[PDB]
């Protein structure tokens, strides 16, 4: 099967593209395999696939870290996204995002049935394993449990059939049959929770499956619009419908070639201690500990010599960068232009700790416009603070033509540059605001409510009559005979 | 003579480093050494040294680009500042500032009046030079003049002769005997040219110095104190008394081995057409001409095989990145200490296109203070932003003590996660604005007021009992046995 479709093809992609260190050797589940995953991750190394893991059991598991993490070189950087899409290892980042929103406007392509998968090789009834007997990794030194759950696609239904959810929220063991994890509105996880609660009959029906297929978790981690069933975005996106089989315990449908697959339930009732973890944005607060969602394990199904994915999260650069951000910022730019407005593009810089968007306008529109800071700065933040795809971002930062957004160097340029502080900023106080950010959740202010702000990078002209400035850079301050006479006698003059 | 002391020298040391390029067929002052030393320093190339300038005669001149630019190593990338100041080219930013700030609580040593020097090698009165004649570089395509003056040094001294001043402002040629430049508060020339101006009965005598000794033209780009003589300060820097000899034509004294010096007046009178030029910022408005000070020249005094040094500005990196951001953050170090403020260390990010400075924080210090994030930032800003060494810095980030200032990475990270937007801020509109950069003088508001912010990247704690956190990294997410461990594996088990 293509590596987008099934995750053990995918690692056979990053082997053929000398993108995998394989370690045969036995590797700890504590810290060590996630310190090995840490060191990767922050200096852009190949990704660890840990075979011989301390405690590996009953055929439960091997370990690969860092499955959308960055390549070193610039040419391939973004790699082993572009393997979870079919595209190119050199895509840009503009080309993922657009094949990311490509299916926003295509017919969903539904699921098909099918009777069995890789998926079911092996099972575990519920007398049969003890998820604290299993190699999960603690993850960090001062995580408050085993994080089991890092790289998976949570799956629920709403109560009335109609709207399917896969998404990523963390989980831990609990005990030998239940984890505790994140559910926080305005997740779809949560708002489909909060349905199963109003009905207050039962138990949401939950299956939880790892080393799905990595088209599938690229739009578990995007905010794709409320009651949108990810599997049939995922069929539009990838031209195919995804083959699906039933749970053995349930009437949910998992990935046929999924790794592992956990099914139960969520409770409407119970809750558990949860965290704290080392989080996107850099930290962990030791002894950070409250109550979150619980979930039963019933079951246990899985392939021969399953694999579970794991992100070992933190400082730059992880999968809360690459994904979180980047597939937020997408979801940002479509939400923009369907509000009519004038937004070219849009990234997250990774230098902002993925808290900023960069918004690139189409100057020209903007002029026809016949407005003002001000007001644009309020239009935008209204409507991209009001809704669940700017959850995450709390500056915005306006750019013209001249700048590209996915350069973080230039975004940090033009905001340094042309954005006068306070006068050229609108502050938001009466939204949503990001918890986990330190400067919320462990801030002076409430944790979550307000702290954002629309940066106007904007010069004034750029609203009026155009840019008139040039840079005073080689590009922009020589004409082009002269560039190119520098360029061609470079290295005969002696430099590098 | 040693290389911090005579800029023949500095520029023998530059070939011994393997940091020059020699170029020895002709070269166009009209762009194409500008060119080729913008291409250098946004490179982090060797400097280049132009010894075949088309348009060269009676002698004048040779041009050394990017003399105080950054080089390609980490380990040695501010080898070309370390050259200014007989330090190792390994030194680090700490070491450089520190060696700047020295004088500071040192007795100045007075220089020693000498009867030559090399200065005086050829001489050309105001019958035989021509400014327009010369090979005076033309170094952005749309600046409004050929700017002779990019890396020497002013020379002008009180009416009651208590203070001389040495400065580097730009300027540029306005006919066959005059300049025109900036001579804008709060500088020390335009300080010193205010008292001329009162007493009212003579222009200003004058002399311009290119190719000074290079710690000279390092305090030269400094913010010492008000009243202080350059002179005194670089001696008691280097320790040693500076040999100067007197002008021909007015009795202020230059560096006995200037490359050039230029003899004449600034007058208290007369203005003539400035700019634009591509300036720190990274800009050029084209067409942006507005009335400068003018300086007549009467004199020139050379040595044989004169170099002129030329500054390409404009975006990273180059010595308006290395120099004016880098000592003006050490001198608001000083300030802060001075001012009873539990400040470490300063450095303006080169990612702020230096408009940032970041302050570290001692914070058991602050929290002996017993005070609060509001209070705190009111005394910081109030303090720097009313002092002429904030002049040219729009945004203090003020940091903890785990926070590496001179890492942009670092700084960068603290900021945007640390910092609530707006909560965590206080804004500042009644202090002095640098209008240079493009959001003042060409931005929504008052060219020459406000604009300033203090963002305060402390965590709550850190005032009362203390960081309540550990980086989710592998330095401090890991145990040091295991982190070593896996350092020692690292290339064993397949990584890079
Ligand atoms: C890629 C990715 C996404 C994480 C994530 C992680 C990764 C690796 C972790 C597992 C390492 C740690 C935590 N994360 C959480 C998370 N969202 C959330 O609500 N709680 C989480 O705990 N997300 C983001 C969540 O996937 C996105 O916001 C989706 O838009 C959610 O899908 P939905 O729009 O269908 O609700
Ligand atoms: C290193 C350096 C410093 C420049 C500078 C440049 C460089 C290369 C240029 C030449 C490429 C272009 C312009 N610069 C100006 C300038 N200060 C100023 O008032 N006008 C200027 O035009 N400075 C900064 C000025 O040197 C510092 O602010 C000093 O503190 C001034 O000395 P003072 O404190 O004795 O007034
Ligand atoms: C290396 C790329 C690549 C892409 C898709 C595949 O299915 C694959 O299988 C080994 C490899
Ligand atoms: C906890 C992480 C996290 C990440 C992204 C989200 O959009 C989110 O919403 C509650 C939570
Ligand atoms: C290379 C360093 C260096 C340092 C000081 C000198 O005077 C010098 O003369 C060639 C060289
Ligand atoms: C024009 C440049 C410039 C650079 C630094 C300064 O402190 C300054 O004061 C007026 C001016
Ligand atoms: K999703
Ligand atoms: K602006
Ligand atoms: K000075
Ligand atoms: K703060
Ligand atoms: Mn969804
Ligand atoms: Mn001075």
């Amino acid at each position: 099967q293509p590596a987008h479709l099934c995750f053990r093809s995918f690692v056979e992609a990053l082997k053929v593209d000398n993108d995998l260190v394989e370690i045969n050797t036995p590797i700890d589940p504590n810290l060590e395999a996630a310190a090995i995953t840490r060191r990767v991750c922050e200096t852009n190394d190949k990704a660890p696939l840990f075979n011989n893991l301390i405690g590996m059991k009953n055929g439960l598991f091997r370990i690969l870290g860092a499955p959308g993490s960055l390549r070193k070189s610039s040419a391939d950087r973004y790699g082993r996204l572009a393997r979870h899409l079919a595209l190119p290892p050199t895509a840009s980042m503009r080309e993922i995002l657009d094949k990311m929103l490509s299916a926003s406007d295509m017919p969903p392509i539904p699921p098909t049935i099918v009777p069995t998968g890789p998926c079911k090789e092996n099972s575990l009834d519920d007398s049969e394993f003890d998820l604290t007997e299993l190699p999960v990794p603690l993850i960090h030194k001062s995580d408050g449990g085993k994080y089991i759950q890092t790289y998976g696609m949570h799956i629920v239904q709403s109560p009335d059939g109609t709207w399917t959810n896969w998404s990523i929220a963390r989980a831990m063991v609990h005990d030998k049959n239940h984890l505790t994890g994140l559910v926080i509105p305005p997740q779809h996880i949560w708002q489909i929770h909060q349905m199963w609660k109003k009905e207050g009959r039962s138990d949401v029906p939950w299956a939880l499956a790892f080393g799905v297929p990595p088209a599938a978790i690229m739009a578990s981690s995007m905010p794709i619009p409320d009651g949108v069933t990810e599997a049939g975005y995922v069929g539009a996106m990838t031209g195919s419908s995804l083959e699906l089989v039933k749970c053995d315990t349930n009437d949910l449908y998992v990935p046929a070639t999924s790794e592992i697959v956990l099914e139960g339930t969520l409770s409407i009732s119970e809750t558990g201690p949860e965290g704290p973890f080392g989080e996107m944005h850099g930290y962990i607060f030791p002894g950070d500990t409250h109550l979150g969602a619980k979930y039963k394990v019933n079951r246990i199904t899985y392939r021969n010599n399953a694999i579970m994915p794991m992100s070992s999260c933190g400082r730059l650069t992880d999968e809360t960068h690459t994904m979180i951000g980047s597939l937020a910022a997408a979801e940002i730019r479509k939400l923009c232009q369907q509000n009519d407005l004038p937004i070219t593009d849009a990234f997250a810089p990774f230098e902002s700790q993925v808290t900023w968007v960069a918004l690139r306008v189409d100057t020209e529109k903007l002029r026809a416009m016949k407005t003002t800071s001000e007001g644009f700065r309020k239009r935008v933040g209204d409507v991209v603070f009001n809704h669940k795809a700017g959850y995450t971002i709390h500056r915005l930062v306006l750019v013209g033509d001249d700048i590209d957004v996915y350069e973080g160097k230039d975004v940090l340029w033009a905001f340094s540059t042309r954005c006068r502080p306070g006068m050229d900023e609108t502050l938001f106080e009466d939204v949503r605001g990001f918890p986990l950010i330190p400067y919320m959740g462990h801030g002076n202010g409430p944790a979550h409510r307000g702290g954002k702000v629309v940066s106007d990078a904007l010069m004034p002209t750029e609203y009026t009559t155009g840019r008139n400035w040039e840079a005073a850079d080689f590009n922009q301050s020589y004409p082009e005979d002269l560039k190119q006479k520098v360029l061609d006698n470079w290295t005969k003059m002696g430099f590098s």
